[PDB]
This record gives structure tokens, C-alpha cells and sequence, in this order.
């Protein structure tokens, strides 16, 4: 482990909105396998069913489309057919409140999933501990 095992309350039983404080936008997964945010509530392509593999792990697919979140290795996220080692990430809690979401395969260099205010994704060398970008707040469907 790189890192802490504080983890966030809540289940996965149903699929969740994921909120970024940073912005204000739920993260979006689009059918031609683009990661991004938007602020329309009503989008489709938000609604996010999280599973979880191991303790702690987690895989964030779109109930829309199927596809699977995962970060490829430039640190760049996108939609997945299937889950892949690329697809887990380690969902932590954050400053006692936030969920974090850190990519499994790159958690050493603690890349995080996260949304700029422009609600583009961000890029894991991009991102760290202590941004806003990173900071996310699961809202039910």
C-alpha cells in the first residue's frame, strides 16, 4: 500500500451521480469511449454504477453505454468494453468528506481521477493530493 485506507460510507448498491465540487459537474462517460463532465443533471451518460472488486477497489461503469472508466498509460481516462486491470481504481475517503479515486495501475504515482472547472477530465500527472479537481461528492440517481 502507497497509501491510507480511510474509506468513504456508503454502498454500491445503486448506481450514483459523481458529483466534482471543483466544477460542479457529474462525470460523464460518452458512447465513443470520451471522459468528460457536465452540469445537465439529465444527461444519460452520467449515471454511474460503481462495484466494488476487493476491499476498497472499485470499478465505475456507465448504466448508459456499458463502458467501464479506466485510465490508460499516459494518464489519460476514457470508456472501457470490459474491465481491465485499467478499469480498478482505489476509492478513498478525503479531507473526512470527499470521495477520492485514485487509478489501481498507476497508484504509485498517485494519479486521481478529477474534472477542471471547464469540465474536461483531468490528467494523472496532472493531478495529486490537496486539489479540488480530485474531490468528488456520489449523489443517488
Amino acid at each position: 500500500h502507497h497509501h491510507h485506507f480511510n474509506l468513504p460510507p456508503g454502498n454500491y448498491k445503486k448506481p450514483k451521480l459523481l458529483y466534482c465540487s471543483n466544477g460542479g459537474h457529474f462525470l460523464r462517460i460518452l458512447p465513443d469511449g470520451t471522459v468528460d463532465g457536465t452540469r445537465d443533471r439529465s444527461d444519460q451518460h452520467i449515471q454511474l454504477q460503481l462495484s466494488a472488486e476487493s476491499v476498497g477497489e472499485v470499478y465505475i461503469k456507465s448504466t448508459e453505454t456499458g463502458q467501464y472508466l479506466a485510465m490508460d498509460t499516459d494518464g489519460l481516462l476514457y470508456g472501457s468494453q470490459t474491465p481491465n486491470e485499467e478499469s480498478l481504481f482505489l476509492e478513498r475517503l478525503e479531507e473526512n468528506h470527499y470521495n477520492t479515486y485514485i487509478s489501481k495501475k498507476h497508484a504509485e504515482k498517485n494519479w486521481f481521477v478529477g474534472l477542471k472547472k471547464n469540465g474536461s477530465c483531468k490528467r494523472g500527472p496532472r493531478t495529486h493530493y490537496g486539489q479540488k479537481a480530485i474531490l468528488f461528492l456520489p449523489l443517488p440517481v
